[PDB]
C-alpha cells in the first residue's frame, strides 16, 4: 500500500535537490567478499559476487505517473525483453539529444518536466538458499542515468541520484528463497540533471553493471591504503586503515599482507581498536597496520609496478571470515615549490580528455573498448588521461593502474548552462548534493595509484560550495592535489592553474575570466602554482594546428606541466539507411532539438578507434626522445624520468631525394633525463644533384604489454646538404607548332596538344593522342571547402561575422568573377609563349590579380609561372593555387614530399620528406563533416597517371570537388565525381585548432603578404 | 490520503540524516515586509507580520504511531488548551532530563527509540481575505525542538529538523479564506538529536515563536550588508547586496538609504542586474549598492554607534512594493598578525557563555530576561557573550547590537556523547546535516554588528566536515573569524586557539588533546594565532578561585586576549512542595535518568538572576581602569579602547581601622588607553595604632542605558601605613579564681565564669551571669563541608580517589578522634593559665596535633594561643581553626576585615578592608547544593552580641553546622539549628574552580606547611 507507485511518486523526490538517495549504503572501495585468501590474492573471481547483467524486461513510458500499479506485481505483457547494461535511446525508445551547454529541458530548478521519459526494468532471479542463511545480501548499480526507484518482491527499497557513481541497497530482508523479482523505475530527468550538463549526448538507462554481493554479517566495511616514503625512496611504510562492521569480539583479527607476485613481501596482524583520538577514545571498530617496505618498486606510467594487498578478517585461532584486496602502487604525488612532482621528478603531462562513448553502445563501456583506447594512447605518447567529466566505470582505474596511465579522477558535477554558471555551485542548498558527488567518488577510487589528481567537476563557475568541497578533499586525502577549472582557472579551489584553450602566446582578456597567454599567466604577480591545461587543442575536424607551439613552451618553461587534449573520440553515433547500411551521425541527426551538430566530434580518433591524422602530430610532439644534430654526432635526450632506453634501437638512414644511400642502427643507452652521443660513419656524399636528408627513428625491438615489436616510438629528420642543379636541359630536338583562331590557341608537338581559350584565358584542354585529359580547364583557386575551425559557431540563423568563412563569404571570395585583361601567344626560338592576366572581382573591387606565362618547349613540357596580387584590404585567402579536373582516374599516387600523411602548414612536424606511393583512397580523409582535406605540403614532385608535376607546392587530390565537400553535411552523402579533381597550391593558409569557436590561425600561417609567386612544370610519361 | 499519518509517518524521516527538511523555504535575515518606508525606518511593527503566539491545543503521546488520523481532521476532546511558545516538560507531560555527555537516548545512529514522546499542537485561526489575493503567506517557526511535521487544513505541508533555527513554509496554497486550522506534530527524538548533545536540561516542544508573514509576489528575498574602511577609518563603504524573487520587470528599482537617526546620510538607487561574473554573465535578480560614508560613527561595545538601513523595492514611478530593514554597525574585525583587532585596536574579551535558560519558562525566552541578563553583564564589566551552544532567539542579536555586547555566534551542533567524538563529524553521511546547521545561521545572522565571530559548534571532536564548513564560511563571509575548539583547540578549523579549562601555568598533557598552560601554548613552534578561552573559571557553587591569575596573564600577554567564563546562569529549575513552596531543583529531581545532578548549575547568578558572590570578583578583575599608587600619586590607566572617561568620578578615601579620616573626589579625564595622574592632598596621619587604608572607587554620576546613576565600575585599595601598638593593657584591678575538681577547672572573674572539661580538654562552658553561652564546647576543626570543587565527579557508585573529599575521607580527617595528651591549669601572678594538648588520630596514625594555652587576666579576657602540627603524608587539611555553637542568636554581625561578601583565600581581591555590619542572614550563601560557605578573610575583629573576637583570622557564622551542610542535598532542606555555629580559622585552603572535575587548588593556597600558629582574643564588650 505504501509501496504503491501511488504513494511513492507522490513525494517527487526527483524534483528535490535535498533528497539525493533513499536507503543507500555508504560508499567504498570495490569489494568482492572472497573467502579464500589465495583467490583474493590472485584476483580470482568471487563466488560471493554475482552479476545480473543480461536479459531483462523493460518497458518505456512517457512519464512516471503513466506507470500502472500492476507492474509492481507482474511483468507487463508488451514488455519487451531487453539487454542490460544498455541505454534505452540505444534501443529506439526515444531520441538521444546532442546538446553542449544548453540544457535538454527547461531551466526551473529544481523542476523537471512532467513529460518524463520513464523506463521500467524488471528481473526475475533465484537466490541460493545459502545466501539467506547468513550474511548480508546487497545489490549494486554501477550507474543508472538519471535517477530511479526501486522495489524488490513488490516492496519498495530505495531511491538514488548521480548517474556516475554506484548505488547500493541492502536486499537482505526482501528476497525470498528461490524466485525473486526486481522492479527498477529509472527516471530520465531529475533535480540531479541540473548537475549533469556535460557536453555529450544526453541518454538514459541502467548503463553500467548490476550485481549482487553477499557479505558475511561481521565484515570488512572500508579500507585505505597509504604509502609514505623516506627522502630517497629507498624505504616506505604501507599504512592500512581498516574498518569493520558487526559485533566486535576479542577474537577478531586483521591481517594485511603485501605481495609481490608469489612472494610475500610484508605481513601484519592486529586486533581491532585504534589509537586515542579525542577525549572520548578511538575507533574500536578500526585498526591501522603499518608495513615496513624496503627498497620498494615504484609505480609510474613508465613502469606500472604494482603489489597486491590482501586484507583478511579472521579469528585468532586462524579461521578466515572474509577477504578483500587491491593493487598497491608505491607513489608520491606532491606539489612542491611550483612543481608537480611524481616520485620526486617533475612530470610532463602528455594526456588527453576522454569520455565513455561507443558509436554502437552509446555510453556503455566494455573491457575491450577500454583496453583498446589505452593501448592507442600508450602507443601515441599519452601518459595521462582525464575522466572528463565524471567518475568512470570501475575497471578503467584498474587498467590504468596495471598498464600505466596517470588519471585525473573527476566529479560528476557540471552546471554549464546556468546564468551565471555559479547559480547552484554557490547555493548552500546545493551543498549536500554536490557534496556527495565528491565524497563518494573519493571514497571509492582513492585506492587506485593511477589517480593522482582529484578534480571538482567542470564548468560550474566558482562557488562557496567548491571551496568547502576542495577543503574536504585536502583534509581527507592529502596524498593528491585537487584541481578545478571553473571561474577563471586560478580560483582558490585549485592547486594548479588549469585553463582550457589558453593560448600559448596570446591573451584573451575576457571579463571576470580572461585567458592569459600561458607563459604569461605564471608570472602574474603573486602566482606560483604549476600550470597544466585541463583542455587545450580542439581535435575538432581538420585540426591540431599550432600543436607544436604548445609542445615547445611546455619544454622551455618548468612550471608548464603539459596538458590534456580535447579530446579522444568522436562522439558520433551509428545510423542506418534505406538499405541497412550504416553511417556516422552527429547532433540533431536524431531529430534532437535543441542540438549542436558536429560540435560533438572533436576527437583524435574516429568513434571506431580509427585514427585521425592529427594523432601523429600528437604522437611526434609528445615523443619521449629528442634530438639535435651536430656535424655527424646526433645527440639524444631522454624525456623519461624513471626508465631506461632499454627497449629501443635507433634506425638511421640517409637519402637523396627518396634514394637511400645509407642506413645503420644504434642501440640506445640513455638514462631517464639523460643524454647520448651518437656519431655517424663518414656519411656519403653524391656528385648527383638534390637534397640530402637524414632520418632517425626509434624502435622497440620487443613487444610490451601495450606495444608490438618494431613499434616506432619517436622520429626526426634533418636536411643535410643541397646540391643545386646547374644543368640546363637539352635544347629540345624540335619545336612546337602553334595554330591560331579567334577562339583559341593551340599548341602542337608530337601527339601532345594543348589549347588555350582566348575568351576565358585558361588552358581548356590537352591531348595525348586521341585522348583528352582535362574535364575542366585549369584555373586559379583562392578558396577552400571550409574546415570546422574556419566556420566555428556560425549558423544561418545566427551569423559569426568574425569567423573566417563568414569573412571570405562576405568579401565575395567564393563568388568571384574572373576577367581576361590579356591573353597573348608569342613564338620563340624553341618555345611558345602564352601570356595571361585575370582580375578577380566582386562588386568592383579587384580582389586578386593572377599574372601568368605558360612556356611550352620542344620536350613537350610546360612551365607555369604565377604571380598573384592580393588586395591588402580583403580577408586573406584560404589558399592560392590552381586546380582542375582530369579525366584519368588512376589507382595510386606518388610524390616526393611530406607525408605519408595529410599535412597542413601549421601541422606538419610529424611528416617526413620522402617518396611516398599511396592508393588514391588514402588521399581523401574521411572527416565526418566534409571539408578541405588530404593536403600534402612541401611536395617536390607529383605523379598521377601519365602526368608528372614538379616544383614547390602543396596539393591534394580526390574525386570530390572543393565545392561538393562544401555543400554536403555528411561524408556519407558524398559521391565520386567523373575523374580526378586536383588542387595544386603554391600557398595554403593555416588550419588553426587552438579552439573551434573563434579564429585560431596564427598570423605566420595566414596568407597576408600581398604578392605571391610560384612555378610549376607539367609533363608526361 | 497521502496526507494521512500513515502515509506520511511511514517514511520515518526523523530517523535519517539525509532528509533534514521537507519543503522548507530558504533562510535569510529577518524580514517584516513593511509597506511604508517610515515604519521600516523607525522599526515600527508590520501589519504584514502576524503572531500566532498563544493558546493552542495540545495532546501528548508516548509515540508518533499512537496518533489517530482523526487528529488531522478535528481537534481532540481531551486535548488540553496550552500556551505557546513553551516546553511541554514545563507542563508535566514528561520529565525534563538533566544530562551532560551521555545521550538521553540510546546511541544507535541514525535510529531513535520507538517510544518517542510526541506532542500534537494544533491551532485554529483566521486568514484575512486580503492575504489570499496577492503575495505569499508563510509561516515561521522560530524553534521546534527537535523535529516536526506540519499540516494545513488537513493537508501535509513539510518537515523540519534543527531546534535552534527557523523553519519557514509557504502556506500560500493551503489557506482557505477565513478559517484554517494548523496541525503540528513535534517529535522529541529525531536523528537530529545526535547533533544536539549539549550539556543542559533536555526538553522539547515549540519553544520560540510562530508567525505569519505576508510578502508580495515580487519581493526582496535576501540582502547582506558589508562595510569597508580606509586606513584611519575616516571613510567607509557600505555595500549592500540585494536579491529578489518574482518576475523581473524593467520598471523595478531598488534603493537603499542610510539613516542616522532622523537624518538621511546616504542613498542609492538602481535596478537589477549585476556585473559579469563568469562565462555566462551575472545575476539579473541581484543588485549591489555602495554608499559612501565619510567619517562614520563606529560601532563597538564601548559605543554602539548604529545606523539604519532601509532597503526599498519599488517601481520607477517611485511606487513602493515592500521595504526591508536592519540596524547597521560600522566595525572592522580582523586577525592581524597574532592579534584579534576590532576597528583597528586589539580586543580583550571580558566574556561569559550564556544559555537561554529560565527557571520557569524552561528554555523559552522573553525580552525581559534578555534585557536583564545584558544589563547585569554590562554592569559587571562583561564585554562579550558566546551563544553556548546554538543560535539564539533573534531578538538576542538585536539587543546586543544596541546595548553593546560582542557575540560569538555558534552552530547548533554538539555530539559530545559519541565515541570517539569525531564519529559523526568525520563521516560524510553527516555532512549535509551539519552543512545546514552552519549555512543557515550565517544566512540569518550575518547582518548583526554584534556578531564578531563564528563558531562551528561545541565538543564534537575534529572531523573533515569541520574543515569544509570552516572553509565554507571564510568564503562566504571573510568579515569574521571562525573558531572551533573540538579536536585540541588548535586545529585547522579555527582561527583562534580557543581552549576550555586551560590552566594558567599548568599543563594537562592529555593524549591527543593536551591542555598546555596558556602562556606556554602560544610559544609552541609554528604557533602564531591569538588565544581566547571558550570556557574557563568554571563557576560551579563555591568557585572562582584563581580568577585573578587568569586576569594577570591576559593583561601581560598580548596574544592572550581574554576568555569567556563558564557560565552565566544556574540551569536549576523550580519545583513545588506539598504546601506549595518553590524550590530550586537540578539534574535527577524530576526522576531523570540518567542525570548529572548539580552538574547543570555552573552559573554566576542564580537562575532568578540574583548574583552569586563570585560575581564581584569577576566584576573587579575585569574592571576598565587600573590603578597604581606611588607616593601619593595615583595613576589611573584606562583599558577602554574607544571611549574617554566621560562619565566617571573617582571618589577617594582614607581610614584607620574603619574610621574615615579622609576622602576627595577627582574627575577622570583619561583617554582610551591613557594614564591619569592623581596627586593626592596632604593626607593626615594619626598617632593611633591602626592601619591606614586608601580606598578609591570610580563612579558613574550619569545614568546610562544599562547603568544607574552613582553606579560603581572600578575599585582598589592599598594599605598606606601601620602604626604599631606598643601599649600594654592596664593593671588588672583583680585576679581570677580557679576552682578545681576531678572533671574540671573553673574560672571566675566577676559574673563571668569559664569551665574547662578536665576529661576532654575543652572549654566546655561559659557563663555571663546565669547565662550559659556555648551549646557546643569550643573545639578544633580541620575539615570542611565540601565545595563542589572538592567533590568533582566523585559519585557514591564510583569514587575519584584524587578528588579532595575522597582524600580527606580516606585519610580519616572527617572522623578522627581527639586524644587528651595534656591538660593543666596554672596560676600566674595576675592570670590563669590553661594548657592543653590533643592528638587527632585514625587507624592509629596521628594526623594532627594541637597545643594550646588559654590565658585569662583581670580584664576578663581570654587570649587563646594555638599551635598545630600537621603530618607530612596526610592530605593537607581544608582548614585549621576552631569552632563551637554559641547559644545567642543575633541580628547583626560586625567585623573589621574583608567584605562585605563571601571571600576566600584564592578569591578575595574584590573584597575590601573595612568595618562591616550585616544581618546574620547575609552571612550565609544559598548555594543550591550546600557547602562550606560565607567565609570572610582578613578579619581583625568580630562581634556577635556580646562577644568580641580579636586577632587575624578567617571566619564564617551561620545557623547550620558543617554537618548539616554536608548531609544536605538541597538548600531548601536545610533547617536552622538551636543557636549560632561559629567558625574561626587561623587558616583556610583556597576554593579552586579552574575546573570542577579534577584538583584545582593552586599549590599556594593549599595548607602544606606543617606547623601552623595563630592566636585569638576572645572577650566581651
Ligand atoms: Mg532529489
Ligand atoms: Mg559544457
Ligand atoms: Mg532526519
Ligand atoms: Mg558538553
Amino acid at each position: 500500500i505504501t509501496d504503491s507507485l501511488a504513494v511513492v511518486l507522490q513525494r517527487r523526490d526527483w524534483e528535490n535537490p535535498g533528497v539525493t538517495q533513499l536507503n543507500r549504503l555508504a560508499a567504498h572501495p570495490p569489494f568482492a567478499s572472497w573467502r579464500n585468501s589465495e583467490e583474493a590474492r590472485t584476483d580470482r573471481p568471487s563466488q560471493q559476487l554475482r552479476s545480473l547483467n543480461g536479459e531483462w524486461r523493460f518497458a518505456w513510458f512517457p512519464a512516471p505517473e503513466a506507470v500502472p500499479e500492476s507492474w509492481l506485481e507482474c511483468d507487463l505483457p508488451e514488455a519487451d525483453t531487453v539487454v542490460v547494461p544498455s541505454n534505452w535511446q540505444m534501443h529506439g525508445y526515444d531520441a538521444p539529444i546532442y546538446t553542449n551547454v544548453t540544457y535538454p529541458i527547461t531551466v526551473n530548478p529544481p523542476f523537471v518536466p512532467t513529460e518524463n521519459p520513464t523506463g521500467c526494468y524488471s528481473l526475475t532471479f533465484n537466490v541460493d538458499e545459502s545466501w539467506l542463511q547468513e550474511g548480508q545480501t546487497r545489490i549494486i548499480f554501477d550507474g543508472v542515468n538519471s535517477a530511479f526507484h526501486l522495489w524488490c518482491n513488490g516492496r519498495w527499497v530505495g531511491y538514488g541520484q548521480d548517474s556516475r557513481l554506484p548505488s547500493e541497497f541492502d536486499l537482505s530482508a526482501f528476497l525470498r528463497a528461490g524466485e525473486n523479482r526486481l522492479a527498477v523505475m529509472v527516471l530520465r530527468w531529475s533535480d540531479g540533471s541540473y548537475l549533469e550538463d556535460q557536453d555529450m549526448w544526453r541518454m538514459s538507462g541502467i548503463f553500467r553493471d548490476v550485481s549482487l554481493l553477499h557479505k558475511p554479517t561481521t565484515q570488512i566495511s572500508d579500507f585505505h591504503v597509504a604509502t609514505r616514503f623516506n627522502d630517497d625512496f629507498s624505504r616506505a611504510v604501507l599504512e592500512a586503515e581498516v574498518q569493520m562492521c558487526g559485533e566486535l569480539r576479542d577474537y577478531l583479527r586483521v591481517t594485511v599482507s603485501l605481495w609481490q607476485g608469489e612472494t610475500q613481501v610484508a605481513s601484519g596482524t592486529a586486533p581491532f581498536g585504534g589509537e586515542i583520538i579525542d577525549e572520548r577514545g578511538g575507533y574500536a571498530d578500526r585498526v591501522t597496520l603499518r608495513l615496513n617496505v624496503e627498497n620498494p618498486k615504484l609505480w609510474s606510467a613508465e613502469i606500472p609496478n604494482l603489489y597486491r594487498a590482501v586484507v583478511e578478517l579472521h579469528t585468532a585461532d586462524g579461521t578466515l571470515i572474509e577477504a578483500e584486496a587491491c593493487d598497491v602502487g608505491f607513489r608520491e604525488v606532491r606539489i612542491e615549490n611550483g612543481l608537480l612532482l611524481l616520485n620526486g621528478k617533475p612530470l610532463l603531462i602528455r594526456g588527453v580528455n576522454r569520455h565513455e562513448h561507443h558509436p554502437l553502445h552509446g555510453q556503455v563501456m566494455d573491457e575491450q573498448t577500454m583496453v583498446q583506447d589505452i593501448l592507442l594512447m600508450k602507443q601515441n605518447n599519452f601518459n595521462a588521461v582525464r575522466c572528463s567529466h565524471y567518475p568512470n566505470h570501475p575497471l578503467w582505474y584498474t587498467l590504468c593502474d596495471r598498464y600505466g596511465l596517470y588519471v585525473v579522477d573527476e566529479a560528476n558535477i557540471e552546471t554549464h548552462g546556468m546564468v551565471p554558471m555559479n547559480r547552484l555551485t554557490d547555493d548552500p542548498r546545493w551543498l549536500p548534493a554536490m557534496s556527495e558527488r565528491v565524497t563518494r567518488m573519493v571514497q571509492r577510487d582513492r585506492n587506485h595509484p593511477s589517480v593522482i589528481i582529484w578534480s571538482l567537476g567542470n564548468e560550474s563557475g566558482h562557488g562557496a560550495n567548491h571551496d568547502a568541497l576542495y577543503r574536504w578533499i585536502k583534509s581527507v586525502d592529502p596524498s593528491r592535489p585537487v584541481q578545478y577549472e571553473g571561474g577563471g582557472a586560478d580560483t582558490t579551489a585549485t592547486d594548479i592553474i588549469c585553463p582550457m584553450y589558453a593560448r600559448v602566446d596570446e591573451d584573451q582578456p575576457f571579463p571576470a575570466v580572461p585567458k592569459w597567454s600561458i607563459k604569461k599567466w605564471l608570472s602574474l604577480p603573486g602566482e606560483t602554482r604549476p600550470l597544466i591545461l585541463c583542455e587545450y587543442a580542439h581535435a575538432m575536424g581538420n585540426s591540431l594546428g599550432g600543436f607544436a607551439k604548445y609542445w615547445q613552451a611546455f619544454r622551455q618553461y618548468p612550471r608548464l606541466q603539459g596538458g590534456f587534449v580535447w579530446d579522444w573520440v568522436d562522439q558520433s553515433l551509428i545510423k542506418y539507411d534505406e538499405n541497412g547500411n550504416p553511417w556516422s551521425a552527429y547532433g540533431g541527426d536524431f531529430g534532437d532539438t535543441p542540438n549542436d551538430r558536429q560540435f560533438c566530434m572533436n576527437g583524435l580518433v574516429f568513434a571506431d578507434r580509427t585514427p585521425h591524422p592529427a594523432l601523429t602530430e600528437a604522437k611526434h610532439q609528445q615523443q619521449f626522445f629528442q634530438f639535435r644534430l651536430s656535424g655527424q654526432t646526433i645527440e639524444v635526450t631522454s624525456e623519461y624520468l624513471f626508465r631506461h632506453s632499454d627497449n629501443e634501437l635507433l634506425h638511421w638512414m640517409v637519402a637523396l631525394d627518396g634514394k637511400p644511400l645509407a642506413s645503420g642502427e644504434v642501440p640506445l643507452d640513455v638514462a631517464p633525463q639523460g643524454k647520448q652521443l651518437i656519431e655517424l660513419p663518414e656519411l656519403p656524399q653524391p656528385e648527383s644533384a638534390g637534397q640530402l636528408w637524414l632520418t632517425v627513428r626509434v624502435v622497440q625491438p620487443n613487444a610490451t604489454a601495450w606495444s608490438e615489436a618494431g613499434h616506432i616510438s619517436a622520429w626526426q629528420q634533418w636536411r643535410l646538404a643541397e646540391n643545386l642543379s646547374v644543368t640546363l636541359p637539352a635544347a629540345s630536338h624540335a619545336i612546337p607548332h602553334l595554330t591560331t583562331s579567334e577562339m583559341d590557341f593551340c599548341i602542337e608537338l608530337g601527339n601532345k596538344r594543348w589549347q588555350f581559350n582566348r575568351q576565358s584565358g585558361f588552358l581548356s584542354q590537352m591531348w595525348i593522342g586521341d585522348k583528352k585529359q582535362l574535364l575542366t580547364p585549369l584555373r586559379d583557386q583562392f578558396t577552400r571547402a571550409p574546415l570546422d575551425n574556419d566556420i566555428g559557431v556560425s549558423e544561418a540563423t545566427r551569423i559569426d561575422p568574425n569567423a573566417w568563412v563568414e569573412r571570405w563569404k562576405a568579401a565575395g571570395h567564393y563568388q568571384a568573377e574572373a576577367a581576361l585583361l590579356q591573353c597573348t601567344a608569342d613564338t620563340l626560338a624553341d618555345a611558345v609563349l602564352i601570356t595571361t592576366a585575370h582580375a578577380w572581382q566582386h562588386q568592383g573591387k579587384t580582389l586578386f590579380i593572377s599574372r601568368k606565362t605558360y612556356r611550352i618547349d620542344g620536350s613537350g613540357q610546360m612551365a607555369i609561372t604565377v604571380d598573384v596580387e592580393v588586395a591588402s584590404d580583403t580577408p586573406h585567402p584560404a589558399r592560392i593555387g590552381l586546380n582542375c579536373q582530369l579525366a584519368q582516374v588512376a589507382e595510386r599516387v606518388n610524390w616526393l614530399g611530406l607525408g605519408p600523411q595529410e599535412n597542413y602548414p601549421d601541422r606538419l612536424t610529424a611528416a617526413c620528406f620522402d617518396r611516398w606511393d599511396l592508393p588514391l583512397s588514402d588521399m581523401y580523409t574521411p572527416y565526418v563533416f566534409p571539408s578541405e582535406n588530404g593536403l600534402r605540403c612541401g611536395t617536390r614532385e607529383l605523379n598521377y597517371g601519365p602526368h608528372q608535376w614538379r616544383g614547390d607546392f602543396q596539393f591534394n587530390i580526390s574525386r570530390y570537388s572543393q565545392q561538393q565537400l562544401m555543400e554536403t553535411s555528411h561524408r556519407h552523402l558524398l559521391h565520386a565525381e567523373e575523374g580526378t579533381w586536383l588542387n595544386i597550391d603554391g600557398f595554403h593558409m593555416g588550419i588553426g585548432g587552438d579552439d573551434s569557436w573563434s579564429p585560431s590561425v596564427s598570423a605566420e600561417f595566414q596568407l597576408s603578404a600581398g604578392r605571391y609567386h610560384y612555378q610549376l612544370v607539367w609533363c608526361q610519361k
